[PDB]
């Protein structure tokens, strides 16, 4: 079934969708929940959608996941408004995942690799 970099990159999005108990960046966002998304929004994504990249093997590396999870954040506070619970769980998730997948926590992880 799986590899080794994709078992990692399944361990980090499970520790992110753990702070959005609710689902809210679950599935992808439409216009019918949020009016204009599509206008506003470019290059919408969500958890669902990175964690079916990570099963067809789509991402060469940390880099690339790490880069499809700030997108999904920075969509959301560019989105909606500061006061919203939208904007305030994603600058959550935001931080969390920053701290996740840092340089020294990588360093760390592939000095464990000999
Ligand atoms: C992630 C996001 O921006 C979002 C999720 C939702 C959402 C809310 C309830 C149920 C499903 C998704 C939402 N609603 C209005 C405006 C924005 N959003």
């Amino acid at each position: 079934e799986s590899t080794p970099i994709q078992q990692l990159l399944e361990h980090f999005l499970r520790q992110l969708q753990r702070k959005d108990p609710h689902g809210f960046f679950a599935f992808p966002v439409t216009d019918a929940i949020a009016p204009g998304y599509s206008m506003i929004i470019k290059h919408p994504m969500d958890f669902g959608t990175m964690k079916d990249k990570i099963v067809a093997n789509e991402y060469k590396s940390v880099t690339e996941f790490k880069a499809d999870f700030k997108l999904m954040c920075d969509n959301a506070m560019t989105y909606n408004r500061p006061d919203t619970v939208y904007y305030k769980l994603a600058k959550k998730i935001l931080h969390a995942g920053f701290k996740m997948m840092s340089k020294e926590r990588l360093l760390a992880l592939k000095r464990s690799m000999s």
